[PDB]
Formats: C-alpha cells, structure tokens, sequence
C-alpha cells in the first residue's frame, strides 16, 4: 500500500475571472405581444398587386430578436491605461419548442382530404443567431425595391433598383428588437469584427423543415486570432431569427412561424489596453 | 528461443467499479397497451374544427417514453461527508423495428391506383433520447394555445396565447410514461446539467423517413467538465420519442407510428461529496 | 557512395491472416436463377383490410446470408486453449447499381407514352453483417392481423404486442431467403460477436441513392478491441439490399434487389477454451 | 515573481502581409443599378426549336470578375528576383440571403389567390475563385445551335462538337457580366495560378440552400504550399451566385443572382524573375 | 545579423522520379462522334414494348468511356530481376461542362405552360472514375435478361434471368471506348486490384442533379497496403461514366445527357520485382 490520488467529484466554483450567462430570446414574426392571439405567429401574408405596388401589411414581415445583456461592472471609469473587458468565449445555443411542430391536429389544411391530418409548418426556413460585444452590423438588401414597408419596422432610406444588389449607403445596426425584417436586412460580412454570427437558410414553396436539438454542443467563439467578441460598455448582444417555415389555413392564407433560441454565454475578464478617448 | 507475451482473448469480468445496464422502451403514440389492436400508433388523428374549437380525441397525441432504471445499491445509508454514486458514461443506442416500415403490402391509401402497393410510412418524424441522473425537465410550447387537450395527457397550466412561444412558467418534469405530449413539450435548455439529450425533426407533409442502425456506435455522455450524469437516489433516467411518421388509411385517416428504442449504458462508481441534507 | 536501402513491390502475408471473398445474390422473391423475374419480388399484393392481410408467395423480400467454413484450426478440442479465427476488417460492395441506370424497360411511363419509363424507386433497404455465429434477429412488424405464407420465418403466435418489441419474439438468421425484411431487425440486446451496419429510406416513390467504391474498409474490431471470434471455424455474412420498387405499365409493383460483395480479413487467434 | 500576462490591443500585422476586402454584384442580365430589375435577368424566352433559339439579351447570367490593384512591390523589374503578392487565405459571403424570405413579392402563388408567393428556386450555382490573373475558362454548351447574342462572349465557330470538350473552345475571364455562366466553366486543364470551388444543384423546382457565417477561411495554398502570385500586383476576384429563379404571375420566370464579399490575406514573398 | 535561410518562389521541375499527366474523356451517351448533331446525348429513348420484346435502338444507350495514355518508356530490358513500373499514387479529377446545364431557353417541356422557362436535365445520374493499370474489370447485371442489345455495343454472352443478379461468368474488360453500356456493366469487386474506382449514382424519374466542382481536391490512390495501381506496359487506364440526367423534349421524348471529365495523376517509378 501507498498513498495516491484519487478524484472526488463535488461543486465546483470556476474562477472569478469567468461567468456564464443564459437568456432566451422569442420569437418576432409580427404579432409580438404575448398577448395577442397569433403570437409567435405573422399575420396573414398579403401579397403585391402588381411590382409598383406591394404594401405589406403591419404585422406580416418578420424581424429579427435581439437582447442586450448587461455584464458584471469592471471598471470605476474609463481613465486608464489598461481597463477591463469582458471576452465571450463559448456559446451554447438551441431553437426552443421545435417538438410543438409535431401537430397535424392544428386547424388548416389538409394533407389529403377533410379526413385526413392538417399540413403542418412547412416551407422557408431561416436560422441565424448571433453572439458580439455590440449591436450585429448589418446590409440592406431586398427582393423589390419598389415595395413599401410599413412604418413600424425599419427599412432601407431613401430605395431604389440598386438596393436589389448590395449598396454601400444601406446599412443598419441590429439595436431594436423586433423592428428590422429579416427580408430586408443581412449581416454584414464588410464589417462585424467584434461579433460572431452564424445562418442557414433553405427556401422553396412547401420544403419540410429540418431541426436538430441537443445540450451537448458548445461553439467557440474566439476569432483567427484567438480573440473572442469583447464587450463594449460591459454589454452582450444577442442577436437571432429562427423562422421554422409557414402555416397554412384551411382558406389557404399563410403565416410565418417562428420559434425562440436559447443561449448560454461563457465570458472571461481581460485586461485590454483602453480603446475609449 | 525466449520468453515473450502473446495476447490470448477470454472472458473478461470488468473491473467492479463499471457495470453496464440495457433497457428498452415501446413507444407512446397513443395505444400504448400491448392488447390494444393499434398498439405502436396514435389513434385516427381528428383535426381541429376551428383554432377556438381544436380537441384532439384521446389517444390522437404521441407522448415521450421514459424508464426508470434502479442500479445497485451504493451506500447504507446517506449520512457520510462522502457517498457513492453511479456516473453515466456512455451510451449505445438503436431505434428497433426499422425494417418493419419496408412494407408495401399493408391496406392502406394507394401509391399509384388499386393494382399498385401501399404508401409507406412517411411525414413529420421526431428522434430523440436522453440519459440522466434525474428525471428530464421539459419547457412547454404549443403550436396554440386554444387547443383542448384530453385529461389523459399532461399539458400546460392556466394555458395563455404566451405559450405559444417561451413561457418561463410552462414547466414539467419527465416522470410518467406515455403522458406527456411531444406537441406541448420540449427539453429544456436552461435546466439539465444532469442529463445529455440529442433529438432530430423533420416536417413536411408526406416527407420520406430515413432512419440508421448499427451496434458499432458509442455515444460519450460526459460533459465539459468531463464528468457524466451522476444518478440520483440510485436511479438512471431514460428518455426517448421515436416517430417514424404518419399512416395513411385508404379513408385517408391518419394514425401517428412510433418504434421501441433500445439503451446499452456504462456507469462507473465514483466518489462524491454528499449532496444530500 | 553506401550501402542503403530501397522499397520494392512485390507480390507477399503470413499464416496466421487470410482473407475470404464472397457474393451474395438477392432474395426478393424469385430467389432461383432460373425464374423470369430473378432479382425482384412477384407482385406485391395488398390487403384487403387489417383483419384480411394476406402476402402472396414470394413477395416478400428476405435476408440474404451465407455460412463460409473457414480453414480448420483445432484438431484437438481439449486444451487450455484453441485457436479462432477473429474477423478485424471488411470490405463490402453493392454490385450493379449501373443497372438501375435505364429508362427503357417496360414499365409506367415518366410523362406520357413517347418517354422513358420509370425507373426503380421507392423505399430502399441496405444492410450487411459479418459475425462468427447468426446474426440474432427481433421480430417487429407493422401489422399483427397480417397472414405471412408456409415459406417464410415469421413471428411465432403474433399478436398486437408485436406491433412494439416483445421480448419473446427473436430469431436466428440461420436460413438464406427466408427471414422477411418487414418481419427481422437485427436485435440489439445481443449481437456480441456481430457487427452490423444498415440504412433505410422510406417514402411512396424516394429516388434511391448509392456509392460504390473499392477504397473503403470497415474495421470490425468491438470497443475492446476485439473483432468477430468465428465459432466452429464459420464465418456468417448476412444482407438486404433493397433498391426500391419496379412498376409496371398496369402499376403493379415489384421489389429490386441487389448482390452484395464482401471482402473479410481474418487472423488466428488464441482463445482460453470455453 | 515575475510572469507573463496577456494584454489585449489593436496590432497592426507586420510589413509583409495586407488583406483587401470587395464586394461584386450580381450580373444576371439586367447589370446596370439604375434598371427596375437589376440583380436579376430579363424575362427567359424559351427556343422555338434546337434550330432556333435566339436567347434575349439580357437574360444570360454572366460570371462576376474584378481586378484588385495592390500596393506596388517592384521599382526595376529587370532584377534576378521580384517581390510578389501571394495570396494565403479567403473568406468569403454570399450577401442578401435573407431577402430570398419573402412571400409577398407578386408572381405566382403557391396555392390560391389568397396564400403566399412562390419564392426563388430552381437551378443554383455558386462558385467563386481567387487567382493571380485571370480565370480561365473552357467553352461548353448544351446546344451549339444556340445564337449567342450581341452583348456577349460566346464559343467561336461554334459546332456540335461543342457539346462536349473542345479544345480550341478556351477564354479568359477577363470582362465582368459578359461571359454566360450557361457557356463557360472553369478549365480544370489549366488555372495553376488560380483556386476556384464551386455547387451546382439543377431541377425544375428545387429549394435553394444557402449558409452564411464570418467565421470560415479558406486556405489558398495548393499542394506545393504556393498561393496565388499576383502577376502585375493585381488580384482577380471571380463568382457567380444563382439562387435561382422568380416566377410571375404570368409564369414567366427571371434569374435571380446575389452578391458576393472576399476578405483576401496576402504576403510579400521572393520570386525569381520570369 | 546572421547567415539564415529565405524561402524564395521559383518555378521547379519535379524530380525525374516523379510525372503527371493531363487528359479529357468526353462523354459516351450514343452520339459519341463530335460532327453528330446531339452529340454529348443519346438518341431518343425508345421503351419496351413488353418484358419479352424491348429492343433499345442504336445509341440510346450511355457506354462508359476509357483513355489508355501511354507513359515514359522504363525498361529496354524486361529480364532482369526487376523492372521500373509507374505507380499511380493521386488524382485530382473534374467533371467539365457543369455550368452548361444552369439554361432554361433550351428548348423542351415547359416548368409551367408555354410562357416559363424548359425544364432543365435532371432524373437518374450517373458519376463513376476509375485510375488503373490495366482495364477495369466489369461484372454483368441488367434490370431485364430479356432485353435485346444492339450489335454496336458489348453485351453479356448468351444472357439468362441468372443476370438479373451476379453471375460470375458475366465478366469482361473496359478495353472499347463508348461500347460497354452503363446499364449492362458495373465494376467488378472482386477483381481490379490494380485499379481504383469511386461512383456515385442517384435515381429517381425527375430527381435534380447536385454536382461540385474544383481545383483544389486531390485523392489519393495508395491502397490498404500503400501501393498505388502499377501501369503494366507503361499504360495508364482512366475510365469514366458521367451521366448528368436526361434532356425532355416538348414532345416528351427523352435522352442521356453526359458530360467530359479531366484527369490530373501524379506517378512515381518504383522497383518491382519482374513477373
Ligand atoms: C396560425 C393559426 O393558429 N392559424 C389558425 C387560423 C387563425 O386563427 C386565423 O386565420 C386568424 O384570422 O384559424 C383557422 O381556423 C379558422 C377558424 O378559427 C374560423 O372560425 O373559421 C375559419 C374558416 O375558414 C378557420 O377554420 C384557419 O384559418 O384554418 C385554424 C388555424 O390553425
Ligand atoms: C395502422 C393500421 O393498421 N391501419 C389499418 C386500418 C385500421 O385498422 C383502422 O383504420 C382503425 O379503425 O384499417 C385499414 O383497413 C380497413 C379495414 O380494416 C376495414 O374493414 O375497412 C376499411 C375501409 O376503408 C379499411 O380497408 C384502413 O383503414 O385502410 C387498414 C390499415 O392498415
Ligand atoms: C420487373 C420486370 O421485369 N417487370 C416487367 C413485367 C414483368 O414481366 C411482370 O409482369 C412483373 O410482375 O412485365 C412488363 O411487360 C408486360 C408485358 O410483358 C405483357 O405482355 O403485357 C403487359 C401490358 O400491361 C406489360 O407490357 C410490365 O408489366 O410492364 C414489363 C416489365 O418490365
Ligand atoms: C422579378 C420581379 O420583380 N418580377 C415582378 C414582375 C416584373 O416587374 C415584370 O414582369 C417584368 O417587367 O411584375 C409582377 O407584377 C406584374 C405587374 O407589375 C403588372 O402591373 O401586372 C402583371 C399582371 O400579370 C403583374 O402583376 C409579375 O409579373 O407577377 C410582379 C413581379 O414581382
Ligand atoms: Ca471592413
Ligand atoms: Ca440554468
Ligand atoms: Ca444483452
Ligand atoms: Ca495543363
Ligand atoms: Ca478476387
Ligand atoms: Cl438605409
Ligand atoms: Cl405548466
Ligand atoms: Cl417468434
Ligand atoms: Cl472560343
Ligand atoms: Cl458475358
């Protein structure tokens, strides 16, 4: 006999230097409100007459979700050399609810005939998320630039045919939730140093959608230079749209339907030669 | 001529510290008692009238299944500064019954007309497992929240258009087989640092299943810390839904089709600071 | 300049490895070569009702499986030990996928009468297994009422229960051809000293996909590191290669199979003596 | 004691390596921002017969190319060695991938009058490429009874042999929305000095499929280790982006093309004088 | 400062050890000669009229297609112990033309009515390459044993239902350029040791085609044992079937569409011991 190592396993505290946050962020397809009957949900997608006139109605022109996580103050001010910063490092994220889609009962309409299950959401799916140490950079770009969008969402300023393209003038930054449509507004690959984001998009008339869910995956998010998103005003943006397709009502109108994401942030405290004058 | 080793196979006992346990688990479509003559699926799935008059019959609602599977007994009692616990290492596991969709021959709704075979399984399928050390926790969301579900099943609380998205109230546990609906509930991603889950969809309206089948896969349940569920009171959770699509009687009537899962999973003893008060 | 070394190709193995090639025709059906529709299953027949389900003779696809004797090792069966053969590696190849590669057999026409015909699709089912005994089956099937025919291995006493797994219902994939598909899974709950690998794609009338390739190998050694041990010096291989279905101008509908090539490379192995 | 702590700051990387950044737009047909349908083609106009079939202008997508002028390296170029661009790594976006979300832009719908618009699909192709001079190209169509319009590079004396692999049918892609996509491919026989990638999906119908991230780089170094040289201090940046087609109302159908980003890293390198 | 070592960019010639060649094989479907108007096509499918008469015309039939290009010559002895082979030991590979197919003014079916776009090639595809030194070996298994072909391709000898699965007496070489149909012949597994092969094959009536291309992939072509295919005679085999779908007409007559694929493969000498 002799005296050896041997691991027991207890709570743990990981260092002051590190925290984790969580969040959720739901869904903002148009009707917005917890309240209101579709939420979760657009309103029924009307379509244009004719190019010249295209006005879709309030309500029916999904945005994307952001949040602003406020972190751990690090600072007194911002007079010195050096200060701190919070660095994201890792995110854990995942599409919530994707199993209430599982539901051919759910009044529209039918597979085959009146005896049969109800089509369930389907068609074009749009995935993205984001993680950075401020608001997502993003483009304008649009299918029509001779739609007119209505008041409460943010458009492109002053449209035309070369918005159809990628115009340099036609950019925004991800800092209202539920107020910028997905449809006219990407991120914007020209900058977004200090955030990381990720998409998928699969289009199509009646496409079925596909969804994976799981605990068991991390994303790193330090850059080629093995720096994650450093977070400006000790603020975490989290920025998503996860449109799961369409539903179809038994009058054939449509909706867009969308689910909420899940995140779980790890951060790290670094010393960072002060970047505020 | 020297003495050297060679490497003869036998029967091996593993240490006393690992031990493996296997399980299997016959899916909840609905029918979920042998003798019933659906057993396997849902009862014909009756659609909504309307979204304010939507009451899917009984036995219509595809649950998860679970076991509880009692391990050996660690500890004389729960008094010490350290216990004994079962930790969860890994996992193989296998949906059973695949082959049984190859089957063209089964009345049914006709591929082409009557002097063709039957159409197979196919539609919105849903894979997914865990394994813990206590039981799943579930998040709700409905597709709507006007939905009537049958007092067989359990559903949401004091259900609100909310529900339709992230409700932070819209909580369960996985404790009961068979009555838990797939439509209302969700692991969730904010709690389960105890349990690994893995779940895949796929929607659509007629789409094609594609399921694999193997004994050489081993799925690593340890988590980033490197350490696996740790089982409570001596109980490992397993948790799964498998369905494989939807049925179509030659009426056009639908019915849910779920498989048996089959688990194979590795614990070790390990050492643990007692958590119990 | 010195003394060195250079690498030259040579033809070479030692004793104690050996490898096996072997085909395995499929059984759809028409399981003999000599019949008209050899390679595929006769019309499928449906049901007339759940209670009234009753599949024709031979159409129903089978396992394919073949028992290869390998060479003899132990004349003396009473010592400490005895030697095995261990299977460590396959290579295994489905053989006329370039067949389905034709639109001219008769059949139902894509569009209308001037176009190809239509070509095998629908659900497909491809699986191989190379074990050292049978490979050990579960019985699960979509239907308990159906009435399976005198010359096929069904479930014994099948009942509603076998709509799910019943334990009581298992088997030995020990007859080439007989074993239906829709009847057999491979069983996960044994299966020790098998390895067994398969895929499946449903759905009415599914494009079927394949590779064929001769740069892959499958290892078959276990998490201990241990391959297929080949009792009584017999090597089982086991398959179903569904490619889909035929049909017909008048619609009826028939399964295509394909041959399955297997290539299993075995060595000697001390055994402590059971 | 004394240890080390890693501070964070802005650090410009050194003297020898720079990175450029560009976007091109889409060359579906219409080409010129200031026209109603710029970023798609004019409407498709389909071959009265193999004999005659005149494509409109205007709707032939073209690829993109731009030439980048980096920072002048070589004051006398008659010396034994030249400094020159390499390029060492890529990343690169297909903007506007959102706007494809979109169901209220007038066409064809996808049920009745009251649902949605059928969205983009159909035929894609993506590709792009980073070299030291031009891309270049190999001619090959599918009918060479095709007449090219004006306002376009096409296939020279063009015979049915160039449908298939001509090799006299060769050009450079050196003029941006000129050179169709549907006429010419990158020539795998030369473009040493050029790395290209490419995805094709075809199909009447079929769902486009598109991912985005910034956080993907493509290594530009070929199996001897070499980047692009940048002959001249110019870059050349190449791509198409077809996300497919939109159908109006009337069931005639455009091209639509999307926009590309490249963030490309280089280094100052050594080379012997050519 | 120090003596120490730059890394300066010169064009270099391989060592004498070590070649590559080029070549293109243009696709076989039927009109197989460039002056034929479909070239790159097959004739119109002609379909069976029962399973006991089905007669496909001439040239609607895609045959693999095969290029023997002749290396340096590496042994003015051959009776030594041992002689100099090319061994086979990567290949980058392309199929060519790809982009051709993204054409909708085609003229043929309509996506829609008369006023859409032509429904582009699509339906069953066909990829398949082999490096080898010596012919693939084929293995002979068709879809119907009562098909007759036509005497302008190979066909298996005095075929039975037993071809409508494996028969070991079904075997011949790609030794003819576009005569081996694609629909009667596939590799042989348990043969061509000295040959690497790869395919890739989706069916269904009007599935759409998914095809990549680049210049950056390299495979390698080492087998199991770390020995690449050994070019008897100083021969090299490259062979290939690329069928990308089938072209409609507005009539709805069908046929293949095929297209050219490149190869690039690097070959080293070695020593091998003279059989
Ligand atoms: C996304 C969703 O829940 N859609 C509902 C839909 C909406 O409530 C409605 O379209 C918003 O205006 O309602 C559906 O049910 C309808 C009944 O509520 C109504 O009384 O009568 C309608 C007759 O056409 C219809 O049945 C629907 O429009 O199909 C059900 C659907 O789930
Ligand atoms: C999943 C399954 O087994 N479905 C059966 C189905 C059910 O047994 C039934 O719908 C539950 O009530 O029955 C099918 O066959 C039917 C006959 O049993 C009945 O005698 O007549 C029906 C006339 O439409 C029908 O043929 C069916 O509904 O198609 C067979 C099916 O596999
Ligand atoms: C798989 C196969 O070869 N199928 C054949 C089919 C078979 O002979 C059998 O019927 C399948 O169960 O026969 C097909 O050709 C038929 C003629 O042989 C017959 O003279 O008349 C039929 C007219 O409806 C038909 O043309 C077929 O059923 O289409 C051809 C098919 O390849
Ligand atoms: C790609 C695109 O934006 N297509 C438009 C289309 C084009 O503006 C036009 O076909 C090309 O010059 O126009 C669509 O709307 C049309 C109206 O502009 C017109 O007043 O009436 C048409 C009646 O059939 C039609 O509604 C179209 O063709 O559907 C809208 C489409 O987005
Ligand atoms: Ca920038
Ligand atoms: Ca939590
Ligand atoms: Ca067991
Ligand atoms: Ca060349
Ligand atoms: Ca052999
Ligand atoms: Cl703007
Ligand atoms: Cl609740
Ligand atoms: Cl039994
Ligand atoms: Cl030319
Ligand atoms: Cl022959």
């Amino acid at each position: 006999s002799h005296m050896g190592g041997v691991e027991v396993l207890e709570v743990r505290t990981g260092p002051d230097a590190i925290t984790q946050i969580e969040a959720y962020l739901n869904p903002r397809m148009g009707n917005n409100i917890p309240s209101e009957d579709l939420y979760g949900y657009s309103n029924s997608i009307n379509t244009a007459f004719s190019k010249a006139s295209d006005t879709p109605n309030k309500d029916t022109l999904p945005c994307y979700s952001v949040a602003v996580i406020k972190l751990p103050l690090l600072n007194e001010d911002m007079t010195c050399d050096t200060i701190l910063m919070w660095e994201a490092v890792s995110v854990k994220t995942e599409v919530v609810g994707i199993s209430s889609l599982v539901n051919l009962h759910q009044g529209g309409k039918y597979i085959y005939g009146s005896s049969s299950g109800c089509v369930p959401v389907q068609g074009t799916t749009y995935h993205m998320f984001a993680v950075g140490g401020e608001p997502l950079e993003l483009q304008g770009l649009v299918a029509s630039s001779t739609a007119t969008y209505p008041d409460d969402v943010v458009a492109i300023k002053n449209m035309k045919p070369g918005n159809q393209g990628l115009d340099p003038k036609a950019k925004a930054l991800l800092d209202k939730d539920g107020k910028y449509p997905v449809e006219v507004w990407c991120p914007d690959p020209s900058k977004n140093e200090n955030t990381r984001y990720y998409g998928s998009f699969t289009g199509g008339a009646t496409t079925p959608p596909v969804m994976q869910f799981t605990n068991s995956v991390t994303t790193v998010l330090l850059d080629e230079n093995g720096v994650g998103p450093l977070c400006k005003g000790d603020k975490l943006f989290l920025s998503c749209a996860d449109i799961a397709g369409v539903h179809t009502n038994y009058s054939e109108t449509q909706v867009w339907r969308g689910l909420p994401r899940y995140f779980n942030v790890t951060l790290r405290k670094r010393i960072v030669k002060n970047p505020y004058p």
